[PDB]
């Protein structure tokens, strides 16, 4: 088929990673220029995975990189593979968006999956450690198993971490041979996801097999699979917009039995189950001592659908289908009339979840959606290369001014583009309220110089995006906000502009990654954790003040975010060693909003990971965080002083009395301070060490509190799964859930807390 236009395969390419030392480093990749043929009948396999691998990439022996991205685009055709597609740390593999292209395994196709994103070697020993494999796309794709037998064949092997993403992928597979059929379109052994959004699965035995911490992947359609969603364990996992089509079973969620489930917690939001034997497989029953095996059903129809949960371990119906379920909630509950302040298992459907207008698609009546744009329609003459127009990306050159007069220049039909590179920011920059920004291959924006940044008592936006009251289009894709050197004045991101519209203000595969990769100078050599004495809080280590302000008045889409202060080094030379970064706050949300946040995350702040001010309108699917793992040496009152400006946690206080003292000053997963109409579907917040020691672990008591409800909080938590925190939820300083009551298989969770 004849190129297809697309402004990617043809935007000039002069990016190239700042901090790698190889001058001739190719990040773009056109696999038709390593030989691929692409008409379906020559063998592909080769000239793809050399299009992946050259120029000495993160492969085998390399624990992890950041200084070799590559994106490699796949031209319209069909790509006849034989051998798995290796997908090596670090990369974009890009179909066409326009006509996405095939991937079409042979009949004697040999291997893991069609697409491997974390090799297994002949020791049983995977490439990269699951935990840490970041940073990747698949995009634009039809997967299609069809010629290989029946008995085998899967089209990726998706064992991945955070800021990693499948979208508009169709997965087409065989639907003969019965209980012998078991291809499979995605297999996932384990991992930390991490978002999948518009895929369509076709046949095959299982349209995707699942295990993971924890995900959330939305406008999904399974068509004609035994069962369209194995789950083989998790800790929460958000599924939002799935239509399940003529399955035998829609989502399978009973393994281990009812002595011993696996699968910690699954949310379904704004879907359809048509025409399938049974909606979802249980083995919950509100009896059990645990949680695992939580369910929340949300806006859901069951069209043509008996039975749509069933105990499979009793063959019980527990919710009939042919109707709409507004909602049910198995697992235990708090708050309200059911739960009440000690808590409550149930299984049951009850009234809906009336959510605000404004959070809502008008047309669907579901919470609003947008996917990462491509711009299939831009031409690209409409793309203003930052490099053709003065900014150097060298990491060195100070780019602020060169970046501030292409975004006065712009006009809305254009779009800023970042060549690949290293953008050194020194003063604030201020981004007009009508403008669209993405990038090639996650370059690197950061916040550098000697003082502007320097002071967390003066803290200082890097990117403020509108002025206060503005309202328009602001669109932000495929970059990194970070640090060269400590910036601990530093505010990310201050989001101060609306959208005209829902989704027309918003990131997308946008990611804040503070510390521990080349070109930070936080690294091994700075920042080397040392848990046996009382940490010095070297000023070099310090990280950024907050790396998300939500003003209010903003408004903002979030999908694919990672807010990240690093726990360890990424280059390869570190091995993974974990350092000490000090970065204040993570994400900090004020005002009406609205903000929807998908597949976020936010990880090792000192002070709190997600924090809501004043905050209404606020609609977050699942979320994610972590404690830094050296608190409490220092614990969290320190090295920020409370700022009140930003509502900041105020520990020496708060903890005064606390009975367990000894881990009571430890950062917040979340915290909600005088905040209405604040809805979380799934939600992982672990506390992991206490100065890097596990012990706590055991009697899951690393730290005592990790929701925090202040001011006459209103939130509406579904799903609230937390790690080694005594008390799960707190409302005005009172422990209300403890996860002694509510353990799963690993986590506690909590199915439903309304205030
Ligand atoms: C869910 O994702 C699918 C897969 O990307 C979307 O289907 C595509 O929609 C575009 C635009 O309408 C078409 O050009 C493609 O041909 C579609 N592909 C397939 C395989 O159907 C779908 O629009 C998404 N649904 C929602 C509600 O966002
Ligand atoms: C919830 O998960 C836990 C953890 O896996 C289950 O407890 C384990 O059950 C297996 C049997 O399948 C035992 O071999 C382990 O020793 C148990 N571990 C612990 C720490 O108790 C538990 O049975 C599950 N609960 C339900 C109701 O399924
Ligand atoms: O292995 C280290 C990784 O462990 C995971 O649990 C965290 O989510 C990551 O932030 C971290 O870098
Ligand atoms: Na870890």
């Amino acid at each position: 088929q004849a190129p297809s236009g697309w402004w990617l395969a043809n935007i000039a390419r002069q990016g190239r990673p700042a901090f790698n030392p190889d001058p001739n480093y190719k990040i773009f990749r056109n696999v038709k220029d390593y030989g691929a043929v692409g008409d379906g009948v020559t063998d592909d396999t080769a000239a793809i995975n050399a299009a992946i691998s050259d120029g000495n990439r993160c492969g085998q022996g390399c624990s992890s990189q950041t200084t070799t991205p590559a994106l490699v685009y796949f031209p319209p055709g069909t790509y006849l593979v034989s051998k798995p597609i290796i997908s090596y740390y670090y990369t974009q593999l890009v179909g066409d968006a326009i006509s996405p292209p095939t991937l079409k395994a042979a009949a004697n196709f040999e291997g893991m999956a069609v697409i491997d994103a974390d090799p297994y070697d002949e020791n049983g020993n995977n490439w990269w450690t699951n935990q840490n494999n970041f940073f990747r796309q698949v995009r634009n794709f039809v997967i299609d198993l069809t010629a290989m037998p029946f008995e085998v064949g899967s089209g990726i092997h998706w064992q991945v971490a955070q800021a990693t993403s499948l979208q508009n992928i169709v997965f087409n597979m065989r639907t003969d041979g019965g209980d012998d059929n078991r291809q499979q379109g995605i297999f996932m052994d384990n991992g930390s996801g991490g978002l999948m959004v518009d895929l369509v699965f076709n046949g095959g035995r299982y349209g995707a097999f699942f295990g993971n911490q924890q995900f959330t992947t939305r406008n999904l359609t399974f068509n004609n699979c035994k069962t369209a969603i194995f789950m083989n364990w998790n800790w929460a996992w958000t599924f939002q917009d799935v239509k399940i089509n003529n399955c035998e079973v829609g989502i399978d969620m009973s393994n281990g039995g009812p002595d011993g489930q696996t699968v910690g917690s699954v949310l379904l939001l704004d879907s359809h189950i048509t025409n399938t034997g049974i909606g979802i497989k249980t083995a919950y029953d509100p009896a059990q001592p645990h949680t695992n095996g939580t369910l929340i059903l949300d806006n859901v129809e069951m069209t043509g659908t008996p039975i749509a949960v069933q105990n499979d371990a009793t063959g019980t119906t527990i919710v009939d289908g042919n109707q709409k379920i507004a909602f049910f909630a198995q697992g235990r509950t708090y708050g309200g009339s059911i739960g009440g302040t000690s808590g409550k298992a149930v299984q049951t459907t009850e009234q809906a979840i009336v959510k605000p207008n404004v959070l809502l698609d008008p047309a669907t009546g579901k919470v609003f959606t947008r996917s990462r744009p491509q711009y299939e329609d831009v031409p690209v003459s409409s793309f203003v290369s930052v490099k053709a127009n003065g900014a150097k990306g060298d990491g060195v050159t100070d780019d602020t001014d060169a970046i501030q007069a292409i975004f006065d220049s712009v006009t809305p039909e254009q779009i800023v583009y970042f060549d690949h590179g290293a953008y050194i920011i020194t003063k604030t920059v201020r981004v007009p309220p009508n403008i669209r920004i993405t990038g090639e291959a996650l370059p690197l924006i950061l916040a550098g110089g000697d003082s502007f940044f320097k002071d967390q008592a003066n803290p200082k936006p890097v990117f403020q995006v509108g002025q206060p009251g503005e309202r328009g289009r602001v669109e932000m894709s495929d970059l990194i906000f970070g640090t060269a050197g400590p910036q601990p004045g530093a505010i990310m991101m201050e989001w101060n502009v609306a959208g005209m519209e829902p989704g027309a203000a918003g990131l997308w595969d946008v990611h804040t990654r503070i510390g521990g990769y080349a070109g930070t100078q936080l690294e091994l050599e700075q920042c080397a954790k040392n848990p046996n004495i009382t940490n010095p809080i070297k000023p070099e280590c310090f990280g950024s003040f907050l790396m998300l302000h939500v003003t209010p008045g903003g408004s903002a889409y979030l999908e694919n975010t990672w807010y990240w202060v690093a726990d360890h080094a990424l280059e390869p030379e570190a091995r993974d060693q974990q350092i000490d970064v000090f970065n204040g706050r993570g994400v900090l949300i004020e005002g009406d909003g609205p903000v929807w946040g998908w597949g976020t995350s936010s990880e090792h702040s000192v002070l709190h990971n997600y924090q809501f001010n004043n905050a209404r309108n606020v609609f977050l699917a699942l979320i994610q965080t972590e404690t830094p793992y050296f608190q409490g040496n220092p614990d969290a009152t320190q090295p920020f002083t409370v700022n009140p400006n930003f509502a900041d946690p105020d520990f020496a206080t708060s903890c005064t009395n606390s009975p367990n003292p000894e881990q009571c000053k430890r950062a917040w997963g979340v915290r909600a301070i005088n905040s209405t109409d604040v809805f979380i579907y799934g939600a992982g917040l672990y506390s992991f060490f206490d100065n890097y020691d596990q012990e706590c672990l055991k009697t899951q008591s690393c730290q005592t509190n990790m929701v925090s409800l202040e001011g006459n909080s209103q939130v509406h938590l579904f799903g609230l799964s937390t790690k080694a925190s005594v008390n799960m939820l707190t409302v005005d300083g009172n422990a209300v859930a403890l996860d002694a009551d509510n353990r799963n298989n690993f986590c506690a969770t909590v199915a439903w807390f309304q205030s």
